[PDB]
């Protein structure tokens, strides 16, 4: 599962222009991002349709 989420023990998991959110999966936190962006965070800075709507 995956849920909303971001304490401050980071402080910017998502670069050039991402939202925080968590993952329930392993305990782990995540990133989402835009179209030229994405991965992890916003690292994978490539097309990619990735989205819809």
């Amino acid at each position: 599962n995956s849920y909303p989420g971001c304490p401050s023990s980071y402080d910017g998991y998502c670069l050039n222009g991402g939202v925080c959110m968590h993952i329930e999966s392993l305990d782990s936190y995540t990133c989402n991002c835009v179209i030229g962006y994405s991965g992890d965070r916003c690292q994978t800075r490539d097309l990619r349709w990735w989205e819809l709507r």
